[PDB]
Parts: structure tokens; C-alpha cells; sequence
């Protein structure tokens, strides 16, 4: 079962998709997926859609929304900050918890790239009601990656205009000021339930070493990593995306279906 | 107004978005937008959503669906052919024609890249009921671009496997067999209503010369070209995207809001 859904708060409408298992009756586990920077809820080569349908096959529902300023949701990219996507995510969690078909004890979070940073922080904020966490190429170093651009041509334009063009998207100086005050590693530490990190070794956006840092600095024994050998940032191949999906589904199967 | 919509036919379910003006009610003009190859209804840097919202502002509604096999719609990419997207497009036009809010005399088509090839053929096939046509970087040379790979590494893989991996998408030999029989230039020739072609000079996917071929071989004086100087294939900058959308909205405003 796949059907479009809508969230509205503070005059903002978020547009998303919800999947529920056809066979199962009653309350089901739910995985919430957060997309990345300039991405949307379908994500690269439809990997989020494929992930939703793979979960549905094992009895696990899901929702995927576009953050405010991206995709089908309301707003322009220039209004978005990392913190405004955090507040979207809290509203998305609230939406899921309030669905009559949700098992509130079996809600999982999944995030890709900057969406992995969102997922890690929301997991920590709601550590007693998020059952499991999956991080795909999580951009915990997003603040550094943005600040590194301030000394390049982006920084000079930003100073003249208050925004920069990142390729058909208006990135506001508000985004830079907001993210420069955040430490994703610190804000994510303290989540004690099971974590799965999926990272490709040839990731040129979020270098593979970031997953080393997350295993070392953020989590304890509750986190394990699936390394996709030679894969790029979004697992852009049939074999790579299949490994990413299948490992994440089996992980969510283990953590959300029993206990 | 923006809302999710569905079409179910021949066991296939297509999923899309419909926009209606808020400030003008009753029967309104409608623009159907077709996305490109491996794209989806949001399209590159959300340009289709931005287009839908810019049309709303001038009193023009729109729909945009994911083709079967792409995005939010049903199906695997390996099930898709150019001809199956053409049949999708026929069902989308039927859907639009059957909405009570649609002015049946004021329906326009827009297509990007391979979606532009879809729009050109559909406009010609329904030439007496499509009031205006907008082509963005139209991939009328799609058959040649596919057959050009038959002598490259893709061709050798295709022969061994019956499909190729184009980056997390499975492209079937059925797609190759189907498109090798199609001449998009010939199938679009004869549409006599107004046409706008928008093309970037630095397009490296569909070379700008293709627009020269379309102006010469496909349409008469009813076609006009807007050249976006120095732009790439999907107008990936704020200024390029702004020009593409503004010129296309003013064209649809002139052609659909007449009389
Ligand atoms: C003070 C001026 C600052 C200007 C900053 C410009 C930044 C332009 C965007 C750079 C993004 C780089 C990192 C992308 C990382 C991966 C994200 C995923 O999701
Ligand atoms: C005999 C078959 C051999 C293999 C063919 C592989 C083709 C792989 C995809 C090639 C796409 C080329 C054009 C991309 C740009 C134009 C369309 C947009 O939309
Ligand atoms: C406009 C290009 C859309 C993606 C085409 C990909 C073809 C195979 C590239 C390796
Ligand atoms: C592959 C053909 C490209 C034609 C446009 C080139 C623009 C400068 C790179
Ligand atoms: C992982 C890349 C996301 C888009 C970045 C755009 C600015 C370089
Ligand atoms: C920008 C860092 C990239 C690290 C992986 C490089 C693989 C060729
Ligand atoms: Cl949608």
C-alpha cells in the first residue's frame, strides 16, 4: 500500500509518501526516511522508493517527506536551514506517532547524507522512543564542509549577495550561520539503541573516514558499519544500492519486528 | 492549490501532482509536463515544481506524473520503454481531459529532454486538442544517442546480459529494441499550433544543434526558440532556470489565456 500524505504546521505544508504492508493487519513498525542536501524524498536513482518497497515486503511501513524548501513540499530552498529541517523532522515524527496504524514501540529512523545528520540528532532527542537508526553516508561533518567553502568563491559571492547559487538552488546566509553553530557528532552522542552505518569507500562527498569518526566518537557497541566496497556517495549502481537496501532491511527486520 | 493524484490503468498505477490556481476557480488552462530519462516529476533542481507554481500565479494549472518505472509510480525501470511512456502520456492526457476543472480548449504540453520527445509526439498525435507546446532541451535524437552506445562498452554489456546498469537503473534491451524503430523528428512533424523551444548552448546531453534540426525539419514558423546562452542541459543555475521558466510561462500565458 502506497499513498500520498501531507503535514501542515505553522503555515508550512510538507508533502510525502507512506507505505504500509498489505498482508499485515493492525499496528505495524514504521521507518521514517530523511533525504539529503538538494535531494528529495525519492532520492538518488529512486533509492528511497526502492527502500520503502523492500521494507513493505517484510512487514515494515515507512514515510518519506520532502523537507520544507525542497521537492514537492512548500517553500523555497532559500528559506531552509539545517535547524528548519530538524523542526520538519520533529513534525514528521509526530505525524507517524499519531497514525492509527503505527506501532509506537517500533519506529525506526533512516537518513541519507545530510539527512543522516538529521536522523542522528532526532534519534538522540527522542532516544527513548526511537527503536533503531540507519545512517547512509551520514554527513556529520556538514558544518566543516560548508565552512570550507567560505574561503572560496562561494564566500566572496555570499558576502555581496547574502546568498549563493549552488546550482539552481538559492542557499541563504542564514543556512551558513545556523550550521556553523552545530556539532553533529556531539548532538548525536547518547543514543544507546542499535545503529547501522552504511558507507561507500569511494564516497567523494562525505569521505569514508567520517564513518570511522562516528563509530569512534558518537556511538558505542550499539553501532555497526556495513562497508560497500568501491561505492560512491549514493551507491549509484545496481549492486551497490541492492547491498545498501538489503542490509538496511535485514537490520530493521531484526530490530523492529521482534523485542 | 497542489494535491497528489493517481492514474490506474492496465494494472499500472501512475502517481503525480496536480496544481490549480487559488485565485481563479472554475475551468482553467492545464499544462501537462513530462520528465526526462532517469528523471522524475520534480525534475532537476525541482524545476518542474517551480514551473507548476509559476503557472499557478498566472492562472494556469498543471499536472506532472512519474512515468511507469520511475519515481513514485509503480514498476521497475527495466519494465519501461519509450513506447510505454507514450502510453502513460496518453492516459495522463485522458486524465486531465476528464477533470471538471480543466478547460479542454486550453491544454498545453511541456517536456524536458526525453520528456520533450514524448511531448512532441503526443502533441502531433493530438494536434487538434493540444493548444501549445513547450520543449525544454528536447531529446529528439534519443534513438541515435542510444544506438551510439551499441559500439561502446554499454553495447557489449547489453549483448551479454539483456540489460545495462546506467547508474542504479536497469535499462532493458526491450528499451533499445523499441526506440531503434522510432524517428522522433518524423513522428512530431505536422503540429501546427505554437511551439516554444528552450535550449542551452552548452548542453552536453542533447547538443544545441538538435534544436536547429527541430526548427528546420519538424515545425514551420509556428515554432520559436529561446536560447539560454552558456546554459547546461537542465538550466542548472538560478538565472538559467529563471529564464527558462519565465519565458515558458509568458508563452503559455499568451497562447492559453487568449480569448
Ligand atoms: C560564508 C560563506 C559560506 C558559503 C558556503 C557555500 C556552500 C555551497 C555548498 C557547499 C556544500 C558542500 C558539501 C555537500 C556535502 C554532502 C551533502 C549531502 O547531503
Ligand atoms: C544496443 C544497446 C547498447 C547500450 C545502450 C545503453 C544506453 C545507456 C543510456 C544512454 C543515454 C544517452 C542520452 C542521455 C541524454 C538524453 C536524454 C535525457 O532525458
Ligand atoms: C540527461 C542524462 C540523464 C541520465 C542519462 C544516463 C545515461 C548513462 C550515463 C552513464
Ligand atoms: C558533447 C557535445 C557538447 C556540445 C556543447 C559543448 C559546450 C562546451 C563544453
Ligand atoms: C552531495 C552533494 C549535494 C549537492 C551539493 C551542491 C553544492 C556543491
Ligand atoms: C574527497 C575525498 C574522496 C575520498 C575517496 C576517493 C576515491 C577515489
Ligand atoms: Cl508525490
Amino acid at each position: 500500500m502506497q499513498k500520498a500524505v501531507e503535514i501542515t504546521y505553522n503555515g508550512k505544508t510538507l508533502r510525502g509518501m507512506m507505505h504500509l504492508p498489505d498482508d499485515v493487519k493492525g499496528k505495524v513498525p514504521m521507518v521514517i526516511m530523511f533525504h539529503g542536501f538538494t535531494g528529495n524524498k525519492v532520492e538518488s536513482h529512486f533509492i528511497f522508493v526502492k527502500m520503502s518497497r523492500a521494507l513493505e515486503k517484510v512487514g515494515i511501513g515507512s514515510v518519506r517527506f520532502d523537507f520544507y524548501g525542497s521537492g514537492e513540499s512548500d517553500g523555497d530552498f532559500s528559506e531552509m536551514t539545517f535547524s528548519s529541517e530538524l523542526e520538519d523532522a520533529r513534525q514528521i515524527l509526530k505525524f507517524v506517532k499519531e497514525q492509527p496504524t503505527t506501532d509506537p514501540e517500533r519506529i525506526g529512523l533512516l537518513g541519507l547524507s545530510m539527512g543522516g545528520a538529521i536522523a542522528g540528532i532526532v534519534a538522540r532527542e527522542y532516544k527513548d522512543e526511537i527503536k533503531a537508526l540507519v545512517l547512509w553516508a551520514p554527513a556529520f561533518n556538514m558544518p566543516e564542509l560548508i565552512m570550507n567553502e567560505s574561503v572560496k568563491q562561494y564566500g566572496a559571492i555570499m558576502e555581496q549577495l547574502g546568498f549563493v547559487d549552488i546550482g539552481g538552488h538559492k542557499l541563504s546566509k542564514d543556512f551558513v550561520e545556523d550550521i556553523s553553530k552545530l556539532n553533529i557528532f556531539e548532538l548525536s552522542k547518547g543514543y544507546d539503541k542499535k545503529v547501522l552505518i552504511v558507507h561507500g569507500t569511494n564516497d567523494e562527498a562525505v569521505e569514508y573516514k567520517v564513518s570511522d569518526r562516528i563509530l569512534k566518537e558518537v556511538y558505542g557497541d550499539n553501532a555497526t558499519r556495513v562497508t560497500i566496497e568501491n561505492a560512491d556517495h549514493t551507491f549509484k549502481s545496481l549492486e551497490w544500492e541492492k547491498k545498501a537496501i538489503e542490509e538496511s532491511v535485514e537490520f530493521f527486520k531484526k530490530e523492529l519486528l521482534k523485542g
